[PDB]
Protein backbone atom coordinates (compact mmCIF):
# COMPACT_ATOMS: atom_id res chain seq x y z
CA UNK A 1 0.00 0.00 0.00
CA UNK A 2 1.33 3.35 -1.38
CA UNK A 3 -1.25 5.71 0.28
CA UNK A 4 0.21 8.53 2.42
CA UNK A 5 -0.53 8.38 6.19
CA UNK A 6 0.70 10.07 9.45
CA UNK A 7 -0.26 9.98 13.15
CA UNK A 8 1.76 12.42 15.25
CA UNK A 9 1.59 13.10 19.00
CA UNK A 10 2.47 15.97 21.39
CA UNK A 11 6.16 16.01 22.28
CA UNK A 12 6.44 15.94 26.12
CA UNK A 13 10.04 17.17 26.01
CA UNK A 14 8.52 20.42 24.73
CA UNK A 15 5.92 21.23 27.51
CA UNK A 16 4.46 24.77 27.41
CA UNK A 17 4.18 24.43 23.60
CA UNK A 18 2.25 21.95 21.35
CA UNK A 19 5.19 20.53 19.33
CA UNK A 20 4.24 17.47 17.21
CA UNK A 21 6.54 14.47 16.97
CA UNK A 22 6.42 11.04 15.28
CA UNK A 23 7.23 9.47 18.74
CA UNK A 24 8.43 5.82 18.79
CA UNK A 25 5.60 4.34 20.91
CA UNK A 26 2.38 5.45 19.09
CA UNK A 27 3.32 7.81 16.25
CA UNK A 28 4.66 7.60 12.64
CA UNK A 29 5.00 9.18 9.13
CA UNK A 30 4.60 6.94 6.03
CA UNK A 31 4.57 6.99 2.19
CA UNK A 32 5.94 10.54 1.70
CA UNK A 33 4.43 12.46 4.63
CA UNK A 34 7.03 14.71 6.19
CA UNK A 35 6.91 16.66 9.47
CA UNK A 36 8.48 20.15 8.86
CA UNK A 37 8.23 23.36 11.01
CA UNK A 38 5.58 21.63 13.20
CA UNK A 39 3.48 20.91 10.05
CA UNK A 40 2.43 17.75 8.16
CA UNK A 41 3.55 17.96 4.47
CA UNK A 42 1.31 16.31 1.79
CA UNK A 43 3.29 14.30 -0.86
CA UNK A 44 0.44 14.00 -3.42
CA UNK A 45 -2.97 15.35 -4.56
CA UNK A 46 -6.15 13.60 -3.32
CA UNK A 47 -8.84 13.32 -0.67
CA UNK A 48 -7.52 12.99 2.88
CA UNK A 49 -9.13 12.36 6.23
CA UNK A 50 -7.63 14.99 8.58
CA UNK A 51 -8.21 14.53 12.33
CA UNK A 52 -6.96 15.73 15.74
CA UNK A 53 -7.77 15.64 19.44
CA UNK A 54 -6.32 17.88 22.19
CA UNK A 55 -7.01 17.66 25.94
CA UNK A 56 -6.96 20.77 28.15
CA UNK A 57 -6.86 20.63 32.02
CA UNK A 58 -6.95 23.36 34.67
CA UNK A 59 -7.35 23.40 38.48
CA UNK A 60 -10.28 25.69 39.37
CA UNK A 61 -12.12 28.53 37.56
CA UNK A 62 -10.58 31.90 38.57
CA UNK A 63 -10.17 35.61 37.49
CA UNK A 64 -12.32 35.75 34.27
CA UNK A 65 -13.63 33.34 31.54
CA UNK A 66 -11.02 31.23 29.77
CA UNK A 67 -11.31 30.40 26.04
CA UNK A 68 -9.72 27.24 24.58
CA UNK A 69 -9.34 26.94 20.85
CA UNK A 70 -8.13 24.25 18.49
CA UNK A 71 -7.49 24.88 14.79
CA UNK A 72 -6.41 22.89 11.72
CA UNK A 73 -5.21 25.07 8.79
CA UNK A 74 -3.81 24.38 5.29
CA UNK A 75 -1.05 26.32 3.40
CA UNK A 76 -0.97 25.64 -0.40
CA UNK A 77 2.40 26.27 -2.12
CA UNK A 78 0.65 28.49 -4.79
CA UNK A 79 0.58 32.08 -3.42
CA UNK A 80 1.22 30.50 0.04
CA UNK A 81 -2.60 30.48 0.47
CA UNK A 82 -3.63 29.82 4.10
CA UNK A 83 -7.14 28.64 4.87
CA UNK A 84 -8.84 27.39 8.10
CA UNK A 85 -10.08 23.81 7.47
CA UNK A 86 -11.43 23.00 10.97
CA UNK A 87 -11.70 25.05 14.22
CA UNK A 88 -13.57 24.85 17.54
CA UNK A 89 -13.95 27.16 20.61
CA UNK A 90 -14.72 25.96 24.18
CA UNK A 91 -15.28 27.75 27.52
CA UNK A 92 -14.41 25.42 30.40
CA UNK A 93 -15.61 27.78 33.15
CA UNK A 94 -19.12 28.66 34.41
CA UNK A 95 -17.85 30.75 37.50
CA UNK A 96 -15.97 29.71 40.78
CA UNK A 97 -10.95 24.52 43.86
CA UNK A 98 -11.70 21.46 41.63
CA UNK A 99 -9.89 20.46 38.35
CA UNK A 100 -11.66 20.61 34.96
CA UNK A 101 -11.10 18.61 31.73
CA UNK A 102 -11.98 20.05 28.28
CA UNK A 103 -11.24 17.88 25.21
CA UNK A 104 -11.45 19.38 21.72
CA UNK A 105 -11.69 16.97 18.74
CA UNK A 106 -11.82 17.93 15.03
CA UNK A 107 -11.96 15.89 11.82
CA UNK A 108 -13.09 15.89 8.21
CA UNK A 109 -12.40 14.79 4.60
CA UNK A 110 -10.59 17.40 2.42
CA UNK A 111 -9.11 17.73 -1.06
CA UNK A 112 -5.38 18.40 -0.62
CA UNK A 113 -2.64 19.20 -3.19
CA UNK A 114 1.06 18.15 -3.46
CA UNK A 115 3.14 20.32 -1.06
CA UNK A 116 0.18 21.32 1.20
CA UNK A 117 1.29 21.99 4.76
CA UNK A 118 -1.17 21.30 7.60
CA UNK A 119 -0.83 22.74 11.06
CA UNK A 120 -2.82 21.87 14.25
CA UNK A 121 -2.62 24.76 16.76
CA UNK A 122 -3.93 25.64 20.26
CA UNK A 123 -4.22 29.11 21.90
CA UNK A 124 -3.47 27.88 25.49
CA UNK A 125 -0.45 25.49 25.60
CA UNK A 126 -0.20 26.09 29.37
CA UNK A 127 -3.49 24.08 29.79
CA UNK A 128 -2.40 21.18 27.54
CA UNK A 129 -2.43 17.88 29.44
CA UNK A 130 0.75 15.73 29.09
CA UNK A 131 -0.53 13.11 31.57
CA UNK A 132 -1.31 9.99 29.42
CA UNK A 133 0.52 8.60 26.34
CA UNK A 134 -2.10 9.25 23.52
CA UNK A 135 -4.63 11.99 24.30
CA UNK A 136 -2.99 14.69 22.14
CA UNK A 137 -2.69 13.65 18.46
CA UNK A 138 -2.91 14.90 14.85
CA UNK A 139 -3.12 12.77 11.71
CA UNK A 140 -3.83 12.44 7.97
CA UNK A 141 -5.05 9.33 6.07
CA UNK A 142 -5.32 9.43 2.29
CA UNK A 143 -8.62 7.87 1.15
CA UNK B 1 -7.45 -1.93 -10.60
CA UNK B 2 -10.33 -0.40 -8.47
CA UNK B 3 -12.89 -0.97 -5.65
CA UNK B 4 -16.37 0.52 -4.92
CA UNK B 5 -16.34 3.86 -3.02
CA UNK B 6 -18.65 6.80 -2.07
CA UNK B 7 -18.20 9.99 -0.13
CA UNK B 8 -21.49 11.94 -0.01
CA UNK B 9 -21.98 15.32 1.72
CA UNK B 10 -25.10 16.96 3.25
CA UNK B 11 -27.03 19.73 1.44
CA UNK B 12 -26.85 23.07 3.36
CA UNK B 13 -29.97 24.33 1.46
CA UNK B 14 -32.21 21.45 2.75
CA UNK B 15 -33.43 23.35 5.86
CA UNK B 16 -34.05 21.19 8.97
CA UNK B 17 -33.10 18.04 7.03
CA UNK B 18 -30.17 15.62 6.36
CA UNK B 19 -30.10 15.24 2.55
CA UNK B 20 -27.02 13.62 0.99
CA UNK B 21 -25.41 14.85 -2.29
CA UNK B 22 -22.86 13.34 -4.83
CA UNK B 23 -19.15 8.09 -5.62
CA UNK B 24 -17.57 5.39 -7.97
CA UNK B 25 -17.35 1.73 -9.18
CA UNK B 26 -21.09 0.93 -8.82
CA UNK B 27 -21.79 2.74 -5.46
CA UNK B 28 -25.02 4.62 -6.11
CA UNK B 29 -26.89 7.21 -4.04
CA UNK B 30 -30.60 6.33 -4.32
CA UNK B 31 -33.56 7.45 -2.13
CA UNK B 32 -31.04 9.34 0.19
CA UNK B 33 -29.33 5.90 0.73
CA UNK B 34 -26.02 4.35 -0.37
CA UNK B 35 -26.51 1.19 -2.54
CA UNK B 36 -23.94 -1.64 -2.27
CA UNK B 37 -22.97 -2.86 -5.83
CA UNK B 38 -21.33 -6.19 -4.84
CA UNK B 39 -20.83 -8.55 -1.89
CA UNK B 40 -17.77 -7.88 0.31
CA UNK B 41 -16.13 -6.07 3.22
CA UNK B 42 -16.83 -2.34 3.45
CA UNK B 43 -15.55 0.47 5.70
CA UNK B 44 -18.71 2.50 6.50
CA UNK B 45 -18.23 5.94 8.09
CA UNK B 46 -20.04 9.21 8.82
CA UNK B 47 -19.88 12.54 10.60
CA UNK B 48 -22.63 14.99 11.60
CA UNK B 49 -22.37 18.36 13.37
CA UNK B 50 -25.02 19.74 15.81
CA UNK B 51 -25.41 23.34 17.02
CA UNK B 52 -27.80 24.60 19.68
CA UNK B 53 -28.54 28.23 20.73
CA UNK B 54 -27.83 27.64 24.42
CA UNK B 55 -28.73 25.21 27.20
CA UNK B 56 -32.40 25.89 28.23
CA UNK B 57 -32.66 22.28 29.52
CA UNK B 58 -30.31 19.29 30.11
CA UNK B 59 -32.90 16.85 28.59
CA UNK B 60 -31.70 17.54 24.99
CA UNK B 61 -30.46 14.29 23.34
CA UNK B 62 -28.65 14.05 20.05
CA UNK B 63 -28.44 10.71 18.18
CA UNK B 64 -26.75 9.66 14.96
CA UNK B 65 -27.24 6.20 13.47
CA UNK B 66 -26.06 4.25 10.39
CA UNK B 67 -28.56 1.47 9.46
CA UNK B 68 -28.53 -1.37 6.93
CA UNK B 69 -31.64 -2.30 4.90
CA UNK B 70 -31.04 -5.92 3.77
CA UNK B 71 -32.48 -6.77 0.29
CA UNK B 72 -33.84 -10.29 1.31
CA UNK B 73 -35.64 -9.03 4.46
CA UNK B 74 -36.26 -5.26 3.89
CA UNK B 75 -35.68 -4.57 7.64
CA UNK B 76 -33.76 -1.65 9.23
CA UNK B 77 -30.94 -2.90 11.49
CA UNK B 78 -28.55 -0.60 13.38
CA UNK B 79 -24.91 -0.98 12.30
CA UNK B 80 -23.40 2.05 14.19
CA UNK B 81 -25.06 4.42 16.68
CA UNK B 82 -24.13 7.22 19.15
CA UNK B 83 -26.17 9.25 21.72
CA UNK B 84 -24.95 12.57 23.19
CA UNK B 85 -26.26 14.96 25.93
CA UNK B 86 -24.92 18.35 24.73
CA UNK B 87 -26.12 20.19 27.88
CA UNK B 88 -24.99 20.04 31.52
CA UNK B 89 -26.31 23.10 33.51
CA UNK B 90 -28.43 26.01 32.09
CA UNK B 91 -27.39 34.91 31.74
CA UNK B 92 -26.81 35.33 27.95
CA UNK B 93 -27.22 31.79 26.43
CA UNK B 94 -24.14 30.78 24.39
CA UNK B 95 -24.21 28.40 21.35
CA UNK B 96 -22.68 24.91 21.62
CA UNK B 97 -21.26 22.72 18.80
CA UNK B 98 -21.17 18.94 18.94
CA UNK B 99 -19.73 16.64 16.23
CA UNK B 100 -20.66 12.88 16.20
CA UNK B 101 -18.49 10.30 14.41
CA UNK B 102 -19.30 6.73 13.34
CA UNK B 103 -17.31 4.15 11.47
CA UNK B 104 -16.83 0.40 11.19
CA UNK B 105 -16.08 -2.63 8.94
CA UNK B 106 -19.07 -4.65 7.72
CA UNK B 107 -19.75 -7.61 5.41
CA UNK B 108 -22.39 -6.32 2.99
CA UNK B 109 -24.42 -7.98 0.20
CA UNK B 110 -25.25 -6.79 -3.35
CA UNK B 111 -28.23 -4.39 -3.17
CA UNK B 112 -27.95 -3.56 0.57
CA UNK B 113 -29.08 -0.03 1.37
CA UNK B 114 -27.36 2.14 3.96
CA UNK B 115 -28.90 5.17 5.57
CA UNK B 116 -27.28 7.71 7.94
CA UNK B 117 -29.85 9.53 10.08
CA UNK B 118 -30.08 12.02 13.02
CA UNK B 119 -32.95 12.58 15.52
CA UNK B 120 -32.49 16.41 15.54
CA UNK B 121 -32.06 17.73 11.94
CA UNK B 122 -33.20 21.17 13.23
CA UNK B 123 -29.75 21.26 15.02
CA UNK B 124 -27.66 20.16 11.95
CA UNK B 125 -24.87 22.70 11.25
CA UNK B 126 -22.25 23.41 8.57
CA UNK B 127 -19.52 25.29 10.67
CA UNK B 128 -15.72 24.47 10.84
CA UNK B 129 -16.06 22.52 14.14
CA UNK B 130 -16.89 19.53 11.94
CA UNK B 131 -18.21 18.40 8.51
CA UNK B 132 -21.35 16.61 7.34
CA UNK B 133 -20.58 13.46 5.34
CA UNK B 134 -21.37 9.75 4.88
CA UNK B 135 -19.28 7.22 2.94
CA UNK B 136 -18.41 3.61 2.08
CA UNK B 137 -15.07 2.19 0.98
CA UNK B 138 -14.62 -1.39 -0.32
CA UNK B 139 -11.65 -3.13 1.44
CA UNK C 1 -12.15 -10.80 -2.47
CA UNK C 2 -10.22 -8.76 0.20
CA UNK C 3 -6.98 -10.39 1.51
CA UNK C 4 -6.17 -7.67 4.12
CA UNK C 5 -6.54 -8.51 7.89
CA UNK C 6 -9.70 -6.77 9.30
CA UNK C 7 -11.89 -7.05 12.43
CA UNK C 8 -15.03 -5.45 13.86
CA UNK C 9 -15.92 -6.68 17.36
CA UNK C 10 -18.96 -5.60 19.47
CA UNK C 11 -19.61 -5.54 23.24
CA UNK C 12 -21.54 -8.39 24.88
CA UNK C 13 -24.97 -7.02 25.99
CA UNK C 14 -25.19 -9.95 28.52
CA UNK C 15 -21.83 -9.32 30.28
CA UNK C 16 -23.16 -7.15 33.16
CA UNK C 17 -20.74 -4.36 34.29
CA UNK C 18 -18.01 -5.50 31.88
CA UNK C 19 -16.65 -4.65 28.43
CA UNK C 20 -16.40 -8.08 26.76
CA UNK C 21 -15.78 -8.08 22.98
CA UNK C 22 -17.54 -10.59 20.60
CA UNK C 23 -17.29 -11.65 16.91
CA UNK C 24 -19.50 -14.15 14.85
CA UNK C 25 -22.51 -12.20 16.37
CA UNK C 26 -25.00 -10.50 13.87
CA UNK C 27 -22.78 -7.69 12.44
CA UNK C 28 -19.31 -8.43 13.90
CA UNK C 29 -16.35 -10.32 12.24
CA UNK C 30 -12.70 -11.42 12.29
CA UNK C 31 -11.15 -11.95 8.87
CA UNK C 32 -7.82 -12.82 7.23
CA UNK C 33 -6.00 -13.97 10.38
CA UNK C 34 -7.25 -11.56 13.06
CA UNK C 35 -8.08 -13.54 16.22
CA UNK C 36 -9.89 -12.66 19.43
CA UNK C 37 -8.12 -14.10 22.48
CA UNK C 38 -8.46 -12.93 26.14
CA UNK C 39 -10.60 -9.85 25.15
CA UNK C 40 -7.84 -8.64 22.81
CA UNK C 41 -7.47 -8.47 19.02
CA UNK C 42 -4.44 -10.47 17.75
CA UNK C 43 -2.37 -9.08 14.82
CA UNK C 44 -1.50 -11.76 12.14
CA UNK C 45 1.28 -9.72 10.35
CA UNK C 46 3.64 -6.66 10.59
CA UNK C 47 2.35 -3.45 9.04
CA UNK C 48 0.31 -0.29 9.33
CA UNK C 49 -3.15 -0.64 10.81
CA UNK C 50 -6.20 1.67 10.93
CA UNK C 51 -7.50 1.32 14.52
CA UNK C 52 -10.90 2.59 15.66
CA UNK C 53 -13.35 2.17 18.55
CA UNK C 54 -16.47 3.57 20.16
CA UNK C 55 -17.89 3.25 23.67
CA UNK C 56 -21.10 4.88 24.96
CA UNK C 57 -21.50 5.92 28.61
CA UNK C 58 -24.84 6.48 30.36
CA UNK C 59 -25.59 7.59 33.91
CA UNK C 60 -28.81 8.61 35.73
CA UNK C 61 -28.10 11.89 37.51
CA UNK C 62 -24.73 13.24 38.74
CA UNK C 63 -23.49 11.63 42.03
CA UNK C 64 -20.24 11.77 44.17
CA UNK C 65 -18.98 15.17 42.77
CA UNK C 66 -17.27 14.86 39.32
CA UNK C 67 -16.82 11.49 37.52
CA UNK C 68 -14.14 10.94 34.87
CA UNK C 69 -14.88 8.62 31.96
CA UNK C 70 -11.93 7.28 29.95
CA UNK C 71 -11.43 5.11 26.92
CA UNK C 72 -8.04 3.72 25.92
CA UNK C 73 -6.65 1.64 23.05
CA UNK C 74 -3.35 -0.14 24.08
CA UNK C 75 -0.63 -2.08 22.19
CA UNK C 76 0.67 -5.15 24.07
CA UNK C 77 4.14 -5.84 22.58
CA UNK C 78 4.53 -9.50 21.51
CA UNK C 79 8.20 -9.66 22.70
CA UNK C 80 8.26 -8.06 26.20
CA UNK C 81 4.47 -8.07 26.95
CA UNK C 82 4.76 -4.33 27.69
CA UNK C 83 1.45 -2.43 27.58
CA UNK C 84 1.61 0.99 25.81
CA UNK C 85 -1.20 3.49 25.19
CA UNK C 86 -1.94 4.25 21.49
CA UNK C 87 -5.15 6.37 21.75
CA UNK C 88 -6.91 7.68 24.79
CA UNK C 89 -9.72 10.14 25.58
CA UNK C 90 -11.26 11.55 28.77
CA UNK C 91 -14.82 12.98 29.40
CA UNK C 92 -16.45 14.82 32.35
CA UNK C 93 -20.21 14.13 32.01
CA UNK C 94 -21.08 16.09 35.19
CA UNK C 95 -20.89 19.92 35.50
CA UNK C 96 -21.91 20.20 39.26
CA UNK C 97 -31.74 11.01 38.66
CA UNK C 98 -31.94 12.51 35.07
CA UNK C 99 -30.01 10.48 32.43
CA UNK C 100 -26.91 11.70 30.59
CA UNK C 101 -25.15 10.12 27.54
CA UNK C 102 -21.50 10.39 26.55
CA UNK C 103 -19.98 8.71 23.45
CA UNK C 104 -16.15 8.39 23.00
CA UNK C 105 -14.83 7.68 19.45
CA UNK C 106 -11.09 6.93 18.96
CA UNK C 107 -9.20 6.44 15.65
CA UNK C 108 -5.67 6.47 14.13
CA UNK C 109 -2.86 4.74 12.07
CA UNK C 110 -0.42 2.51 13.95
CA UNK C 111 2.58 0.33 13.13
CA UNK C 112 1.99 -3.13 14.64
CA UNK C 113 4.03 -6.37 14.78
CA UNK C 114 2.97 -10.04 14.19
CA UNK C 115 1.49 -11.35 17.47
CA UNK C 116 0.68 -7.89 18.90
CA UNK C 117 -2.40 -7.80 21.10
CA UNK C 118 -4.73 -4.79 21.02
CA UNK C 119 -7.04 -3.94 23.87
CA UNK C 120 -9.85 -1.36 24.03
CA UNK C 121 -10.59 -0.58 27.69
CA UNK C 122 -12.74 1.83 29.83
CA UNK C 123 -12.35 2.95 33.46
CA UNK C 124 -16.14 2.83 34.32
CA UNK C 125 -17.81 -0.39 32.94
CA UNK C 126 -20.75 0.34 35.33
CA UNK C 127 -21.63 3.34 33.08
CA UNK C 128 -21.36 1.34 29.78
CA UNK C 129 -24.50 1.44 27.55
CA UNK C 130 -24.93 -1.58 25.27
CA UNK C 131 -28.80 -1.59 25.52
CA UNK C 132 -29.04 -1.33 21.68
CA UNK C 133 -26.80 -2.55 18.85
CA UNK C 134 -23.96 -0.48 17.24
CA UNK C 135 -23.27 1.49 20.48
CA UNK C 136 -19.94 -0.08 21.52
CA UNK C 137 -17.48 -1.55 18.96
CA UNK C 138 -13.70 -2.01 18.29
CA UNK C 139 -11.92 -2.73 15.00
CA UNK C 140 -8.79 -2.80 12.80
CA UNK C 141 -7.99 -2.60 9.07
CA UNK C 142 -4.54 -3.45 7.65
CA UNK C 143 -3.36 -0.82 5.20
C1 LIG D 1 -7.79 1.01 3.09
N1 LIG D 1 -8.35 2.36 3.06
C2 LIG D 1 -9.50 2.46 3.96
C3 LIG D 1 -10.04 3.87 4.01
N2 LIG D 1 -9.00 4.78 4.48
C4 LIG D 1 -9.51 6.14 4.69
C5 LIG D 1 -10.45 6.28 5.87
C6 LIG D 1 -11.75 6.76 5.70
C7 LIG D 1 -12.61 6.90 6.77
C8 LIG D 1 -12.21 6.54 8.06
C9 LIG D 1 -13.18 6.69 9.20
C10 LIG D 1 -13.50 5.75 10.15
N3 LIG D 1 -14.39 6.27 11.06
C11 LIG D 1 -14.69 7.57 10.71
C12 LIG D 1 -15.53 8.50 11.32
C13 LIG D 1 -15.63 9.75 10.74
N4 LIG D 1 -14.98 10.10 9.63
C14 LIG D 1 -14.16 9.19 9.07
C15 LIG D 1 -13.95 7.89 9.55
C16 LIG D 1 -10.91 6.04 8.23
O1 LIG D 1 -10.59 5.64 9.50
C17 LIG D 1 -9.21 5.49 9.89
C18 LIG D 1 -9.20 5.38 11.40
C19 LIG D 1 -9.75 6.63 12.04
C20 LIG D 1 -11.08 6.68 12.46
C21 LIG D 1 -11.65 7.88 12.87
C22 LIG D 1 -10.90 9.06 12.89
C23 LIG D 1 -11.55 10.38 13.17
C24 LIG D 1 -12.48 10.86 12.27
C25 LIG D 1 -13.05 12.12 12.41
C26 LIG D 1 -12.72 12.92 13.46
C27 LIG D 1 -11.78 12.48 14.44
C28 LIG D 1 -11.46 13.26 15.58
C29 LIG D 1 -10.61 12.76 16.50
N5 LIG D 1 -10.01 11.56 16.41
C30 LIG D 1 -10.29 10.82 15.33
C31 LIG D 1 -11.18 11.19 14.29
C32 LIG D 1 -9.55 8.99 12.53
C33 LIG D 1 -8.99 7.80 12.11
C34 LIG D 1 -10.04 5.92 7.15
C35 LIG D 1 -7.91 4.75 3.51
C36 LIG D 1 -7.32 3.35 3.44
Amino acid sequence: SDKPVAHVVANPQAEGQLQWLNRRANALLANGVELRDNQLVVPSEGLYLIYSQVLFKGQGCPSTHVLLTHTISRIAVSYQTKVNLLSAIKSPCQREAKPWYEPIYLGGVFQLEKGDRLSAEINRPDYLDFAESGQVYFGIIAL
